[PDB]
């Protein structure tokens, strides 16, 4: 799979809006992930204790984590597919240290799409969402291949 420049444009156009407030989008996305797929929260030893959305929103550390997560993703998206260098450290830590299965990357991809659909309807119409889904599917495909190379693929 490979995206067209036109599709990359749709992806980077909405991401530019996301960047107006990375911290806020990071919070919304992680909170959506944890509420839609509670099992995912268990992978965060530093935040596994959070019981409610209120506690999640009030967590300064969770906010920092969200910023780090979206900034890393933004760098990857901006490479428009030429993200081999960026995927190496990310794949290693998530496969070997955090033990994050591909299914969970699909879950966070779903959360990203949900939040963008909610916050940016004008710039996240059907075609734009399709482009973003295509970009995230490419990300997960390449990450999965790396996982396999690293001996995890899960
Ligand atoms: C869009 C996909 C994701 C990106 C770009 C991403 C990015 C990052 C980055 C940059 C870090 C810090 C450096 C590192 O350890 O590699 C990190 C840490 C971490 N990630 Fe992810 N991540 C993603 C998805 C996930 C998912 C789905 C989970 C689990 C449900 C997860 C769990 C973790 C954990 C447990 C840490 C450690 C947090 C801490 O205690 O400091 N990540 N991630």
């Amino acid at each position: 799979m490979v995206l067209s420049e036109g599709e990359w444009q749709l992806v980077l156009h909405v991401w530019a809006k996301v960047e107006a407030d990375v911290a806020g989008h990071g919070q919304d996305i992680l909170i959506r992930l944890f509420k839609s797929h509670p099992e995912t929260l268990e992978k965060f030893d530093r935040f596994k204790h959070l019981k409610t959305e209120a506690e999640m929103k009030a967590s300064e550390d969770l906010k920092k984590l969200g910023v780090t997560n979206l900034t890393a993703l933004g760098a990857i998206l901006k490479k428009k597919g030429h993200h081999e260098a960026e995927l190496k450290p990310l794949a290693q830590s998530h496969a070997t240290k955090h033990k994050i299965p591909i299914k969970y990357l699909e879950f966070i991809s779903e959360a990203i799409i949900h939040v963008l659909h909610s916050r940016h309807p004008g710039n996240f119409g059907a075609d734009a969402q399709g482009a973003m889904n295509k970009a995230l599917e490419l990300f997960r495909k390449d990450i999965a291949a790396k996982y396999k190379e690293l001996g995890y693929q899960g």
